[PDB]
């Protein structure tokens, strides 16, 4: 139900993703999942909602519904605040935006850093994006200050390959460890390798994009679909559980966190009722023979990057 982090937390291996979350629908989707169980809420400054994310956490909390230490809030620091001077005014936008005093963990979004300004991809006059010159190093030890600061109780990484956790980890004077490495799973994505390596390390692993993410803007209808596949739809009906369930349950059992992302009041219930039925070892083996090394989000705009995550095999 809840895994443990090297920290000494305790981290609810379920949670509610709030990317696409518009802000007039996701003060009641967070609402309805507190109340439906959930104690993990994963956001991000650049989702621009953490400000409504924030109003139904403070409803819930008001309501002596859930008492903050029951609560899991994750956020991340985006690309543009990755110099030093720059992280302790980003977390603390989000604690504002969130209403909160710390957040239990926090994670540099992508290992890429972009040029600091009020756009979120900036660009030159060719229409690429401009780089900083700041490195993974560097930005990990402003990450680590915000715990001796006490604003956050957990540290961790989103989309870093292993080679770039390697150099954390191999850092010279490294104070706090990644928690955890936040990366795209699914069947078409399994990846194996990532997650074993992590797992070795005492890094804990949260699966985002368990649905194949069939809301993303940059949806092609050639596109292959997780929750329509008909070998997918066949174990599901095996179990009498519905795709998605059997898609959430998946990566519980390879010992991940899962994070489904809902705004839908039935859905968002459904997604919870997956602690009552076990996926047998023939079940998970033929899951993970359907990957197809296919990613839903790859930076295609930052292939350039000195940084860019995704040309190592793992
Ligand atoms: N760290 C990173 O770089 C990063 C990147 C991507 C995502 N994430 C996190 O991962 C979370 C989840 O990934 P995601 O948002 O890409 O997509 P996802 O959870 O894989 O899929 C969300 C989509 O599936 C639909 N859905 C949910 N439950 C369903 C069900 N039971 N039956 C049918 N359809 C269902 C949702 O529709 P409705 O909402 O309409 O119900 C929505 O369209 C994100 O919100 C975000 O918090 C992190
Ligand atoms: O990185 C993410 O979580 C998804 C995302 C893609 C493009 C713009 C904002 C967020």
């Amino acid at each position: 139900s809840r895994l443990l982090l090297n920290n000494g937390a305790k981290m609810p291996i379920l949670g509610l993703g709030t990317w696409k979350s518009p802000p007039g629908q996701v003060t009641e989707a967070v609402k309805v999942a507190i109340d439906v169980g959930y104690r993990h809420i994963d956001c991000a400054h650049v989702y621009q909602n953490e400000n409504e994310v924030g109003v139904a956490i403070q409803e819930k909390l008001r309501e002596q519904v859930v008492k903050r230490e029951e609560l899991f809030i994750v956020s991340k620091l985006w690309c543009t605040y990755h110099e030093k001077g720059l992280v302790k005014g980003a977390c603390q936008k989000t604690l504002s935006d969130l209403k909160l005093d710390y957040l239990d963990l926090y994670l540099i979004h992508w290992p890429t850093g972009f040029k600091p300004g009020k756009e979120f991809f900036p660009l030159d006059e060719s229409g690429n994006v401009v780089p900083s010159d700041t490195n993974i190093l560097d930005t990990w030890a402003a990450m680590e200050e915000l715990v001796d600061e006490g604003l956050v109780k957990a540290i961790g990484i989103s989309n870093f390959n292993h080679l770039q956790v390697e150099m954390i980890l191999n850092k010279p004077g490294l104070k706090y460890k990644p928690a955890v490495n936040q990366i795209e799973c699914h069947p078409y994505l399994t990846q194996e390798k990532l997650i074993q390596y992590c797992q070795s390390k005492g890094i804990v692993v949260t699966a985002y994009s368990p649905l194949g993410s069939p809301d993303r803007p940059y949806a092609k209808p050639e596109d292959p679909s997780l929750l329509e596949d008909p070998r997918i739809k066949a174990i599901a009906a095996k179990h009498n559980k519905t795709t998605a369930q059997v898609l959430i349950r998946f990566p519980m059992q390879r010992n991940l966190v899962v994070i489904p992302k809902s705004v839908t009041p039935e859905r968002i219930a459904e997604n919870f009722k997956v602690f009552d039925f076990e996926l047998s070892s023939q079940d998970m083996t033929t899951l993970l023979s359907y990957n197809r090394n296919w990613r839903v989000a790859a930076l295609l705009s930052c292939t350039s990057h000195k940084d860019y995550p995704f040309h190592e095999e793992f």
